[PDB]
């Protein structure tokens, strides 16, 4: 229900690069290196959502933007979107919104005009080039191609869930609000896992190394691939939150983490969404 991945790409010969300052431990060195903003493999998880979540008995709960793989959610006065049906969904309770327009549930939105705001569930981090692969230089060239941290969030448990209104009451008892019926909602959540596969393809780009874990709740967060460290910082944090109670499942590629998390070993990224549709 929330998933976490770290891990390592590789890029070649060609995306929008920006520069960057971070460190570098052995001593504090800030250095500026150039970077690529998360919001590539957001775009990515964007358009395989929309892929994927439109060939579900729902397909339809979605903007007609979406469709276009258009992700202006929403216009800074808009107070209304059109539904890929034609209808007319109003944007004043993200209730509504969630329960009429998938991609702004599960991507999140903003419309000022009316206040309404959604976190989207879908995060990533800025992609960086790895502390080690910094450091072997002592210089674009390298960079160009090269070895790039990232990190990547899923907090599909908030599906259908309104975050300014997580729970209703009464008889003054707490329940959790959710506003789609238990099936769209696992619709929403498997187009979600699923949209993993091209948002990691390339289509710049070999996908490493990978750490992912599994829920039910923020669990702990992982360390970044860009640390040189991450492998095993990620083995301290899962020990420790398993030792404490948390239940997590932990799947890698590439990497051993060791001796000895309970782990599952996948070929690819498809095994591994594969593995988390497990619903």
């Amino acid at each position: 229900m929330y998933v976490r991945i770290s891990g390592r790409i590789r890029l070649n010969a060609h995306i929008t690069k920006t520069k960057v300052t971070v460190r570098t431990e052995n001593g504090w060195t800030v250095v500026e290196v150039p970077a690529i903003t998360g919001n590539m493999l957001k775009h990515w998880h964007f358009v395989g959502f929309v892929d994927y979540f439109k060939t579900t008995p729902y397909g339809v709960n979605l903007t007609e933007r979406a469709l276009r793989y258009n992700g202006t959610r929403f216009g800074q006065g808009e107070t209304t979107a059109t539904k890929a049906n034609g209808a007319t969904v109003q944007l004043n309770d993200e209730a509504t919104i969630i329960k009429e327009l998938a991609d702004a549930d599960v991507h999140g939105f903003l419309a000022p005009k009316t206040g309404r705001r959604r976190v989207s569930l879908v995060k990533a981090s800025f992609i960086l080039p790895t502390e080690d692969f910094i450091k072997e230089v002592e210089f674009s060239r390298e960079y160009a191609t090269g070895l790039y941290g990232f990190s990547i969030v899923l907090d599909l448990g908030l599906v259908g869930i309104p975050q300014g209104l997580p729970v209703k009451f009464e008889e003054n008892q707490p329940r959790p609000n959710i506003v789609i019926d238990p099936n769209e909602r696992k619709a929403r959540i498997e187009s979600a896992l699923k949209a993993l596969i091209p948002m990691l393809s390339g289509y710049v780009f070999k996908v490493e190394e990978l750490v992912a874990i599994a829920s039910e709740g923020p669990i702990p967060a992982l360390v970044h691939g860009f640390y040189e460290d991450y492998i095993e910082a990620n083995r301290s944090i899962i020990k420790n939150a398993r030792a404490l109670g948390f239940n997590i499942e932990v799947f890698t590629y590439n990497v051993d983490l060791g001796e000895d998390i309970e782990a599952t070993k996948v070929s690819s990224v498809e095994e591994l969404v594969a593995n988390l549709v497990k619903m």
